Order: structure tokens, then C-alpha cells, then sequence
């Protein structure tokens, strides 16, 4: 049983549990079992949770961020069904008070003791929310449709979780001997070493002697930092770029100075080499595994003597020892050297009457002086609960304490799993900055997945999508071992979706040799063919869909299977549930050989914003359709039904009902078809809602190489872009405005100014409201630095957001600059 669960573990992380123990590294066995414990601990809490807790574990609830409706409930074991006429302002305890009561006269004779499940979903309906505070309702309010529930009691949800369970005395400089390197370049070689903590150097940067060009260069010279032992932050990086000059960049490795356990490291060292793009303090401390092809530089860290780094009752024992001033309130809403000791003066005034400033404090604190970091220590040690924004500043690179880090946590506790899930792919990336396996932020990315099944689900992917990459390879594997450990049954659900995913690379590879030898229908023929054979009927169905682990992908639609004519040849793969209804007739798009990393980015801003906007009353018909990274250049994007692109709306094709004499009519008259009669009129105010937002998110995000071939229409008259492989203005992009989408806007008339200025207002908005958040977009941005995204390489990429949301200047200025960027889309619109 524990053997079928350790080869459960290799073939869904992808890694062999016995790769973990080859290394014989105390820091991976550490964690291994430290970790597990956690995850055992967590797993065991969730057998003794009340039956509504483990709903809420399970089937975290789905919220919104006077009028009566339909709504069809029926019992577990009956095909025996009721159509009551509710109130979206009923509780579902009021709806399934009257489904027992239609039970009762039936049968011929407490609400408490169910809950209600969304037919065929592994969503639920519960608590104390009018059911227009549930997705589903409002999933099923604007698309028409009739909300299907099933009324499941607290025993039948007891039988699923049963089934479902498993020091300061040393003033010398630091040095250290540069003995010799193992690598290849056409010429001198030069090794620069630098000390830095984060993104700042703890002194100058070093430089080796130059060394004629071969594959084993021989220096054997003794390197000394501008800094004493004595004063090396915990958390010093040594940094190492070797290139060649006559410069030409080759390699770079780091390395911490402390190990896992505190001790100052000695003596010799061999780093594996990790190939360049010059010093990179942001990059991995752990060496290249592929230790046969890399440059390795060996190093020795001259004994000082066992040295460990002061616990933190001997830091705080150290660190507790005008009215002109502020002049700090100024400089409080990127500074000069008289400002940072303005500021270093003032810290505990800081902590009293700005304990959100902490983040400019600790960027002023001399981290390369022992007295002066114990200082602001005992400060941050009693430094108030800081809000979940300025938190999210404090996880980035340039704050890399391990005591900072600690407080960051401590200050996302109180995270909603609902923003902890908005925030889970930036949160996940930071582990890329981390600088030891066992940490606070693993701690509590696991703790949180285990309480969360859907944040567990994503974290998986999240991390799982990254094992191509042997840089975060080991980390990431080693984290959802401890998962699994944690969650067994949720485990062997994954495994069911990477069978799925696997069978998808299979057919695509097959869908790509084939499009180049034969015809569309035969390729399709032999796709569907191949599709039929039991191994990919089995594997193909009946699984939680890894975009959503709530929609059940049950039987798949061979017949409506197909796939796309783009570079990749994605896999178009339908579904139907009987159980389900219309909410299991659910489609998904297997794309291989794209990078989908951005597209989920962008997607996830938009996602954000849409929320934003819906927080301040304003809904904009956006459609943040799912795109899931599942492996190397491998992913999938939800299928959003009804739909199609300006393209094919505008190719014009004749026998259909959309037939126009003029173009700017075509997108108008597909509408008209679609939406007949009374209908209409809602269509156009979805298009401009809709419009309006896709506007404003694209020109915020610089959304570049727009065409019809990238915008949709859903039957609804919903549009939205899809296919987001450029963001920031990287190929200054403008507004972008059409003149038949403008068209649509003004009911089909050339003149209809009070339609055009309704829309001008709603871009207005939408910008002004993302403007009051724009430093949660430069926090995550900045955040996602750490993924490796060409797109997102520097300040220079930030830069575009700033700009784009006017940050520097007030809303007057950043209104009449958007009221002129506006006005130059709407002339360069014919
Ligand atoms: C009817 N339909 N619906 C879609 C659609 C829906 N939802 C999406 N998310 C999406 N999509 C595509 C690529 C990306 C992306 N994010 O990269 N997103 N496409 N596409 C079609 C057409 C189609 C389908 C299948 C075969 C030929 C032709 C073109 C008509």
C-alpha cells in the first residue's frame, strides 16, 4: 500500500521518489520527512472537520464578487424531480425547506441536514447568501437557463469524506579562494564575484585575475570582500558571473553563505554552472544538475574557527540597545542618501504613525551592518499586522530577510481563499526567489492547499507545469510529494486528469503528422478513430477538469471533437453530462508547443479586474475563460460555447441569416439573428459593457497585434479577445477603437452621440477604478518577475503599467491623458 503510493507519487510529480534520496542531501531529507508530518497533521484534521466544514473544504463556495426564478431540485436516489418559483433573495435553507415539505406530500409523510449540488458539478450550495450571491444562480439569471439542484444530506456527504481519506566576534573580511573552473569560450576568462542581500550589494564587487581561454582555467587566488565576517546578513548570497574578455557572458552560480541549519559554510566548494542570458543575485543557489555538460567553479570558503548565526534572542537582546522631521510625511507617497538617514533617524516614528511604510525602512536599513539590522529587527518584532497590499510588497526579492519574509506570511493569514486564489500564481513564482526547501511560505502554500481542495488543485498545476525546468525541478517536486502525503484520494483525481492530458500530447502529435500528408476530414476521421479505442475512451472521461476542478468532464463528444487550423493544430475536445444538463455540454482546447505562461497572466489581470469593477458596482460582460500551463509548452484553454470570431462573423459567408450589404453591418446582423425581436437591445448594451472593458484592460495591459482573427462574439453579443501572446507594448500601443464595433454601439445608426458618451463614461470608470488599485497591478507584476517571461525581464516592462495607469500623476491629469488617448483611437477610426 505504501509502495503503490510512492510509485503513485513519481509517475504524477513526474520525478522518481529514489532521485530524491540518490542526492544524500540533509536539507531534501529534512524537509521530505518535516513536511510529510505537516501534511499527515493536516490530513488527519480534515477526518474530524463537521460535515459542512469539509464542504467547504471539497466544494469551496462559488460567490459574486425582489425577482422570482425557476429552480429544479430533486433528491439523491430518484429521477423524481420539482419546479419551484423562489426569490433570488431566498437562502438555499428556504429552498430546500420547501423541496423536503414537496417530499413530504409525495411521500405522504430539517432543512439543516443537506445541502444543495449543482447537477452534475462538484459545486455546492449553502450558508447564509441570497442565491443571487452564487455563480450558479447568476450563471443561470443571465444565460436564461433553469438552476438544477439536488438535495444532498449531511450522511451522503460523511460516506464521501470516509472514502475519501489516506558570530559578531569575527572582524576579519570575508574571502575566499577561487581555486579553478571545467568549461568552454573562444581570449581572456574572468571571474566577478559580489555579496549581495536581495537585489543590493553588501559591498563592491570583486574581480579575478584574467586567465588565458581552455576548459580548466587554474587561479588559485584568494578573493576579499569589503565587509567583515561578522557583519554577513543571514540571508548573504555570493554571488559568481564568469565571462570572457579581451566582454562575452558564459556562466553564473550563487550560493548562500549560512546552510539550512544557520552554520557559515567552509570549506570547498564546486558549483555547477548555470548557462547566461552579469551578476545574478535573483537566480537559484542551488547547482546545475546536469553536472556532465556544465562549467563547474571551485571555490574554498577558508575555515574561521563552528560558526551559527545568532538566534533571535540575541539579535532583539542587541537591537533593543523636530517638528522639521516629518519632512518624512513628504517623502512618503527611489531617494537620496539624506533622505535614507531621514528615514533610518525617524524609524521608530515609523512604526507609531506609519507601520505601512515598513517596506521603505527596511529598503534604508544598512543590511551589511550586524547592529544596525538587529535594530530594525526588534522594531519589526513588535511592528503591527501590516495589510494584505503592502504584504504582498514584502514576498518580492528585494526584501529578502527570512524575518521579513516570516511577517510577510504572518500579514496574509487573514487572506480569503478567494484572494489567496486571485494571488496563488504570483505566491507560487516567489518560491523561485526562496533560498532553503523548508520555509514559511512553502508552510503556507501547503497548509492552505490541504484546507482548500481547489487551492490545492492549482497549486499542483502550478508547480507541476514547471518539472521540465531543472532550476526549480527539485523544490517543486519535493512540494507536491508532501501534498500528496496530505491527500491521497485527491492525488489518484490528478493522476485521472495527467492520464487525460497525456492521451491529449498522444492524439496532437498525431493531429500535426497528419494535417501535413492528408485532408481536414481525414485527419478528423482518424482523430476520432483513434479517439474510439477503449485506452483513450477510459482515459479521456470522466474527470474534474484540471481549468476547474469543479466542471466534470464525464462523456466525451467524439463526433463534435476537431481541431484548429493555427500553427500548433490545438485539440478542440467536447464533453456532454446527462446528469449535468447544458452545464456538462462543456469544451476544452489541448494547444502543445506555445508557451500559455502570459496568456494566464493576462488572463488572470483581466479576471482581476473584472472583479475590481464588480466590487464597485459596475459589471462589464467579461469573459475570463480559463488557460491552465500543464506542462513543458503544454496547457489547455476553456472553450467558451456560442461563440465566434469578428473573422468569420465578417467573412460574409452567404446562405446564412447574417447576410450584410456592408461590412460595418455584418457583426450587427449576426447579433440581430441571434438575438431576435426584444432580445436585441440587450445584445448591443452586452457588446458595449463588454467593449468597454476589453478597451480599457488591453490598452492597461498593452495588449498589441489586434485583428478579427483575435476578438470573439458570444451569441449573447458579449465580445472578448483571446490568443494573448504579447502584453506590455512589446512587439507603446494606443486605444484601439473600431468603427463597426462603434456601429454597434450606436444601435447601427451613424449618429447616436447619447449611446457613444454612455460608452466613453463606462471606459472613464473602468479606468479611474483600476487607477485606486494600481499598486496591487505593480505588486503582482512584479511579483511574476521571478516566472522568467521575456515579456516581464525588467523595470522597463513595470515601466508600460505605470504609464499606461498614469500611477505619478492625480486623477484630473490621468483622466484628461486618458480623455486624449481616447480621442486619438476614435480619429484613427476611419
Ligand atoms: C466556434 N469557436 N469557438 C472558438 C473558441 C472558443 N473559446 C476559446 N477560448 C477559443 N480560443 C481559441 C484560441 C484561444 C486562445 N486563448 O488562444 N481561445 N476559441 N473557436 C471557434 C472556431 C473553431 C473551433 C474549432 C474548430 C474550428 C474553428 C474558430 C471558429
Amino acid at each position: 500500500v505504501k509502495k503503490l503510493i510512492n510509485s503513485q507519487i513519481s509517475l504524477l510529480i513526474g520525478k522518481g521518489l529514489h532521485e530524491f534520496d540518490s542526492l544524500r542531501d540533509p536539507e531534501v531529507n529534512d524537509f521530505r520527512t518535516k513536511m510529510r508530518q505537516f501534511c499527515e497533521e493536516a490530513a488527519a484534521h480534515r477526518q474530524q472537520l463537521g460535515w459542512v466544514e469539509w464542504l467547504q473544504y471539497s466544494f469551496p463556495l462559488q460567490l459574486e464578487p425582489n425577482r422570482a426564478l425557476l429552480v429544479n431540485v430533486k433528491f439523491e436516489g430518484s429521477e423524481e424531480s420539482f419546479t419551484f418559483q423562489v426569490s433570488t433573495k431566498d437562502m438555499p435553507l428556504a429552498l430546500m425547506a420547501c423541496a423536503l415539505r414537496k417530499k413530504a406530500t409525495v411521500f405522504r409523510q430539517q432543512p439543516e441536514e443537506y445541502a444543495l449540488q449543482v447537477n452534475g458539478r462538484h459545486e455546492y450550495l449553502y450558508g447564509n447568501y441570497p442565491l443571487c450571491h452564487f455563480q450558479y444562480i447568476c450563471s443561470c439569471l443571465h444565460s436564461g437557463l433553469t438552476p438544477h439542484l439536488t438535495m444532498v444530506h449531511s450522511s451522503s456527504i460523511l460516506a464521501m469524506r470516509d472514502e475519501q481519506s489516506n558570530l559578531w566576534s569575527l572582524e576579519q573580511p570575508f574571502s575566499i579562494e577561487l581555486i579553478e573552473g571545467r568549461k568552454v569560450n573562444a581570449m581572456k576568462l574572468v571571474v566577478q564575484a559580489g555579496l549581495f542581500h536581495g537585489n543590493e550589494m553588501l559591498c563592491k564587487t570583486v574581480s579575478s585575475s584574467e586567465v588565458n581561454v581552455c576548459s580548466e582555467p587554474v587561479w588559485k587566488q584568494r578573493l576579499e570582500f569589503d565587509i567583515s565576517v561578522c557583519d554577513l546578513p543571514r540571508m548573504a548570497r555570493l554571488c559568481f558571473a564568469l565571462y570572457a574578455v579581451v566582454d562575452c557572458p558564459i556562466a553564473w552560480a550563487n550560493l548562500m553563505l549560512f546552510d539550512y541549519k544557520d552554520q557559515l559554510k567552509t570549506g570547498e566548494r564546486c558549483l555547477y554552472m548555470w548557462p547566461s542570458v552579469l551578476l545574478n543575485p535573483a537566480g537559484t543557489v542551488r547547482g546545475n544538475p546536469n553536472t556532465e555538460s556544465a562549467a563547474a567553479l571551485v571555490i574554498y570558503l577558508p575555515e574561521v574557527a563552528p560558526v551559527y548565526f545568532p538566534a533571535l534572542e540575541k539579535i532583539l537582546e542587541l537591537g533593543r540597545h523636530e517638528e522639521q522631521l516629518q519632512l518624512r510625511e513628504i517623502l512618503e507617497r527611489e531617494l537620496y542618501e539624506h533622505e535614507k538617514d531621514l528615514v533610518w533617524k525617524m524609524r521608530h516614528e515609523v512604526q507609531e504613525h506609519f507601520p505601512e511604510a515598513l517596506a521603505r525602512l527596511l529598503l534604508v536599513t544598512k543590511w551589511n551592518k550586524h547592529e544596525d539590522v538587529a535594530q530594525m529587527l526588534y522594531l519589526l518584532c513588535s511592528w503591527p499586522e501590516l495589510p494584505v497590499l503592502s504584504a504582498l510588497e514584502l514576498l518580492d526579492f528585494s526584501f529578502p530577510d527570512c524575518y521579513v519574509g516570516s511577517f510577510a506570511i504572518k500579514s496574509l493569514r487573514k487572506l480569503t481563499d478567494d484572494e489567496l486564489f486571485q494571488y496563488l500564481l504570483q505566491l507560487v513564482q516567489v518560491l523561485k526567489y526562496e533560498s532553503y526547501l523548508d520555509c514559511e511560505l512553502t508552510k503556507f502554500l501547503l497548509g492552505r492547499a490541504l484546507a482548500n481542495r481547489k487551492i490545492g488543485h492549482f497549486l499542483f498545476w502550478h508547480l507541476r507545469s514547471e518539472m521540465h525546468v531543472p532550476s526549480v525541478a527539485l523544490r517543486f517536486g519535493l512540494i507536491m510529494e508532501a501534498y500528496c502525503r496530505g491527500s491521497t484520494h485527491h492525488m489518484k483525481v490528478l493522476m485521472k486528469q495527467g492520464e487525460a492530458l497525456s492521451k491529449l500530447k498522444a492524439l496532437n502529435d498525431f493531429v500535426k503528422v497528419s494535417s501535413q500528408k492528408t485532408t481536414k476530414p481525414q485527419t478528423k476521421e482518424m482523430m476520432h478513430m483513434c479517439m474510439r479505442q477503449e485506452t483513450y475512451m477510459e482515459a479521456l472521461s470522466h474527470l474534474q477538469s484540471p481549468l476547474d476542478p469543479s466542471t466534470l468532464l464525464e462523456e466525451v463528444c467524439v463526433e463534435q471533437c476537431t481541431f484548429m487550423d493555427s500553427k500548433m493544430k490545438p485539440l478542440w475536445i467536447m464533453y456532454s453530462s446527462e446528469e449535468a444538463g447544458s452545464a456538462g455540454n462543456v469544451g476544452i482546447i489541448f494547444k502543445n508547443g506555445d508557451d500559455l505562461r502570459q496568456d494566464m497572466l493576462t488572463l488572470q489581470m483581466i479576471q482581476l479586474m473584472d472583479v475590481l469593477w464588480k466590487q464597485e458596482g459596475l459589471d462589464l460582460r467579461m469573459t475570463p475563460y480559463g488557460c491552465l500551463p500543464t506542462g513543458d509548452r503544454t496547457g489547455l484553454i476553456e472553450v467558451v460555447l456560442h461563440s465566434d470570431t469578428i473573422a468569420n462573423i465578417q467573412l460574409n459567408k452567404s446562405n446564412m441569416a447574417a447576410t450584410a450589404a456592408f461590412n460595418k453591418d455584418a457583426l450587427l446582423n449576426w447579433l440581430k439573428s441571434k438575438n431576435p425581436g426584444e432580445a436585441l437591445d440587450r445584445a448591443i448594451e452586452e457588446f458595449t459593457l463588454s467593449c468597454a472593458g476589453y478597451c480599457v484592460a488591453t490598452y492597461v495591459l498593452g495588449i498589441g497585434d489586434r485583428h478579427s482573427d483575435n476578438i470573439m462574439i458570444r451569441e449573447s453579443g458579449q465580445l472578448f479577445h483571446i490568443d494573448f501572446g504579447h502584453f506590455l507594448g512589446n512587439f507603446r500601443v494606443p486605444f484601439i477603437l473600431t468603427y463597426d464595433f462603434v456601429h454597434v454601439i450606436q444601435q447601427g445608426k451613424t449618429n447616436n452621440s447619447e449611446k457613444f458618451e454612455r460608452f466613453r463614461g463606462y471606459c472613464e470608470r473602468a479606468y479611474t477604478i483600476l487607477r485606486r488599485h494600481g499598486l496591487l497591478f505593480l505588486h503582482l507584476f512584479a511579483l511574476m518577475r521571478a516566472a522568467g517571461l521575456p515579456e516581464l525581464s525588467c523595470s522597463k516592462d513595470i515601466q508600460y503599467l505605470k504609464d499606461s495607469l498614469a500611477l505619478g500623476k492625480t486623477e484630473e491629469e490621468a483622466l484628461k491623458h486618458f480623455r486624449v488617448k481616447f480621442n486619438e483611437a476614435l480619429r484613427e477610426s476611419w
